[PDB]
């Protein structure tokens, strides 16, 4: 029985729910192979107070326990197994646990409905991410349209195509992504803010994603609602969007907590690293797991009256780099991309941050090319004071061109060829 | 509901329990655009002996209909939609229900291996579009399997990682096409793993008749140790349509699709023989088919198995046009492709490749050093007797056919990056 919105009415009664859940996880724990070693000899926690005084559980902590380290129920009970790289990270949930990550998925300000046609723009390969949009989709009886990512089967230019022919509603995709699949319908002759009538709400992540950033994504594909979600290959959805533009912790579903590094105090809301303890997880229970993200929590009350904390997502814990006589980190300098007018049409960028100099360079059309370089450095000589060298490039050179209009389809193996057909398609991969 | 095994005790039963069925799938397929078009003006079918008069449904029809041509149900009822790319031009479209993917799962979940709660499940086909990797998931959900979703073509998914994975997981069961089955073996050879012995964990791979030879077959299974390889037969419209028995043979799952055999010298339908595979799903309420013809051509038989299925089977022969003339006979990749796998298994020969010439037979293979002088004259041989054709076989090192950065190379996943550190690599952006 996991509780919903409205469940609670104040700070103090949510605090009690998770009470009221803690001996519970920190049990089912226990019964991991981590826990049980990490315990021995030891005593071990068992009541909410208890839950005080238990040491953080690592990114290499569960990296260490590759494969079932982590494993607090006999595989027969486990529905899916999914891994992340960046030392392959483990994770895995029992068909309970994933009725828990569906709805804190489907947690959209905007809805999902049976009349929503919804494009999984993500990976299905290994890792939770499309699986838990599907999963999501198919709870709240959307009609869910598997995109697939990272897949020579859905290039750019199909997605494209899918978008129009099938009235899509809903997306969900990085960022990034979505910057791509617009460059990629202007390739196709379409308009990214007025061909896609159907679409209503593109859903999409914190790859910290700043507002000025997310506001133009919306702007580009015609004002439609860009819904931010916050979560980690191994945690699924832990915070999602309100209509006011904040992003809630689903703290009826986890307990997070803030880590200083410095002086190793947690602490409920302010500045430092976000630990996570979910409360609904039996397969692989985590105690204090610390994502590492640096992130910034608050307690102040949201105007969309939802009775939950809010975060702000501003990267992972050491993107920040020095020039000059300051800080230069990519959430500053984002900002300052996408503060340069929509019409110069500035949205593939990259820099490098040198002792003497922060090296700058977008792709952008010819028309606007020159004034946006020039608009960009006095940006940073008004905003960062550091010394930079930018260069305008020319379209294509960030983010190639065939890139959006390749076509690529899955054809089957094929041994035997007649004369006029090129044999070497015979030379396997994958 | 919809029927299983044991409701049935002969053909006359199981024919009774698709004729009662047939009214309701007619009714439901004239819902559609197309079928409501097909008959708009004439008099509707509308009983189990009109069914006789349907004309065939064929692939460039449900192409003709991209995308909702073939819907049958309002939108807010589908659960997914999909889509399986041609050679070129538009995609061709499907879509299910819940309750349509209930039935799809059960057919898939159809294995004589079993699928259990004790099962580690590696889902390796693509998720792209295609139904064929959320089939097979969804039949391991169903069963209670842990799957692992290894997709197929994903740049998150190389080779080297599904080797991982089956070793690091102990994985009992797999699902990839057989030509993924060889790579999967060049895969753990070349991590050092004997597919044959160090997997003690797999008991079955599940594969589709990617035209499959049973002598391809056998060595497949060979090649692993002898675990078995269960060969299904289906579309990518139709989901599974016909399974494996332990005896061997493919039996049509029946109770859930009506299947005929169509002669297209004559025009006429068959309930066996011979013929182009024609089915009418019974148990499809978004996308409804009647008589879609697969143009496959098979062989039905009615001949009772002792494996217990009440069920007719189906050899599937191949596809009309693969007609290759060499001096004066005819090739076909599905004779090769027995010649080839008929080489002793020591030879390690896994992949090859013909070209087909008026005056000879182009043929190269993959072997090591040690067997690959033998394999190149032992096949030369064999084309010889069998064949009689004028060939010229040149044997390659490994590496060739199958580069052996495919089966080693590790992709990461990675995330986008704006901001590079002084040291780092930008590129990737
Ligand atoms: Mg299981
Ligand atoms: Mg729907
Ligand atoms: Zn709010
Ligand atoms: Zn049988």
């Amino acid at each position: 029985s996991r509780p919903e919105p409205g469940d609670w009415s104040s700070p103090a009664e949510l605090a009690e729910l998770q009470r009221a859940r803690l001996p519970q996880v920190i049990a089912q724990a226990l019964r991991s192979p981590f826990y049980a070693a990490r315990y021995e000899g030891r005593t071990p926690p068992r009541t909410a107070d208890d839950f005080a005084g238990v040491e953080l559980t690592t990114k290499q902590d569960l990296r260490d326990q590759y494969p079932f380290g982590m494993l607090a129920v006999e595989r027969e009970r486990l529905a899916t197994y999914h891994e992340s790289s960046g030392d392959p990270t483990a994770s895995y949930y029992t068909q309970e646990d994933w009725t828990d990550l569906a709805e804190r998925f489907a947690r959209k300000w905007t809805g999902i409905h049976p009349s929503d046609t919804f494009l999984v723009r993500t990976p299905y390969g290994l890792v939770i991410t499309g699986h838990l949009a599907q999963a999501a989709g198919r709870l709240r009886g959307a009609t869910v349209v598997p995109g697939d990512a990272r897949s020579l089967a859905t290039p750019l230019s199909r997605m494209v195509r899918v978008l129009k022919s099938l009235d899509v509603t809903l997306t969900w995709c990085n960022p990034t992504e979505i910057t791509m699949l617009a460059a990629a319908a202007k390739a196709a002759g379409l308009r990214p803010d007025r061909d896609f009538p159907a679409l209503r709400a593109m859903f999409t992540a914190a790859e910290p994603l700043t507002e000025v950033r997310r506001r133009r994504l919306s702007e580009i594909w015609g004002g439609v609602p860009v819904v931010e979600e916050y979560g980690s290959t191994e945690t699924g959805t832990i915070a999602g969007q309100c209509p006011e533009g904040r992003m809630h912790l689903w703290a009826d579903r986890a307990v997070f907590e803030v880590y200083d590094p410095a002086t190793g105090e947690l602490s409920e809301a302010g500045r430092g690293q976000m630990v996570v303890t979910p409360l609904y997880r039996d397969a692989m229970p985590l105690l204090r797991y610390n994502l590492a993200d640096e992130v910034e929590v608050s307690t102040d009350p949201c105007p969309c009256g939802w009775l939950l904390p809010t975060v702000t997502v501003l990267g992972r814990a050491g993107t920040e780099h020095t020039v000059g006589s300051a800080t230069v980190t990519q959430q500053r300098l984002e900002e300052l991309v996408f503060s340069l007018p929509a019409a110069y049409e500035v949205m593939f960028w990259r820099a490098k941050a040198h002792p003497d100099v922060l090296h700058l360079q977008f792709e952008a059309p010819d028309a606007t090319r020159e004034q946006a370089a020039k608009e960009l450095g006095a940006a940073l000589d008004r905003e960062l004071g550091v010394p930079h060298r930018i260069e305008g490039l020319p379209l294509g050179t960030l983010v190639p061109t065939e890139a959006l209009t390749a076509r690529r389809d899955i054809l089957k193996a094929r041994y035997l060829f007649a004369e006029g057909e090129d044999w070497d398609k015979a030379i396997m991969y994958f």
